[PDB]
DNA sequence: CTGTGCTCA
């Protein structure tokens, strides 16, 4: 798990824009992105403001900041909701959830963007 | 992939 994980944050490190994440939602909130995507960087909504699952909230929010070239396991944790396990760590294992989650959402961003 | 996520099917 552990292990995977050090491979797969040092391919996002590599890709990462290497600004802090005061800067994400600032360039973000000034843009004009769909309301879905900008909302949910801009305001404490998570997906009450979407009526969408927690589950797919994040999961399109991350393949949003992979596409920016601003992916980083630290940005990629703490802007995760209170709703989610992967902060608030109320059984499950963020560990090997965060390795699950960035797995695929980082293939399916790496080959959309591949040439 | 151990809690599931999208896309033209």
């Amino acid at each position: 798990t552990v292990v995977e994980f050090e491979e797969l944050r040092k391919e996002l490190v590599k890709r990462d824009s290497g600004k802090p994440v005061e800067k994400i939602k600032e360039e973000i909130c000034t843009k004009s992105p769909p309301k879905l995507i900008k909302e949910i960087i801009c305001e404490n909504k998570t997906y009450a403001d979407v009526n969408i699952d927690r589950s797919r909230g994040d999961w399109h929010v991350i393949l949003y900041l992979m596409k920016h070239g601003v992916t980083d396991p630290d940005k990629i944790l703490e802007l995760l909701p209170r709703d989610s396990k992967a902060k608030e760590n109320e059984k499950w294992n963020t560990q090997k959830y965060f390795v699950i989650t960035l797995s695929k959402a980082w293939s399916v961003v790496k080959k959309y963007l591949e040439a």
